[PDB]
């Protein structure tokens, strides 16, 4: 499986 | 901010 | 940032 | 196996 | 054998 | 056999 | 973007 | 960017 | 887009 | 055989 971890900060 | 976490299993 | 890492065995 | 590696910055 | 290469940008 | 082409532009 | 291409002998 | 490379035996 | 194409035999 | 034809991902 591919895993993803971490945050953005504007969603647009 | 948005949290991103979890995993994919297919690629498309 | 995501972070991003693993691997797949089925495509689609 | 179809490996991935790196970090996404944008949502959508 | 199905062989696949480049980079994603964005998330979804 | 059963041939494959095309584009993934997006991770999910 | 990320290309796919190649052939497998079987869809599963 | 998230780089992807490899191959995959079966496509779903 | 993924195209596909082809034809299918079997593990016999 | 049993040929196939068409795209895995529904355009529009």
């Amino acid at each position: 499986p591919v895993k993803v971890w971490g945050s953005i900060k504007r969603l647009t």
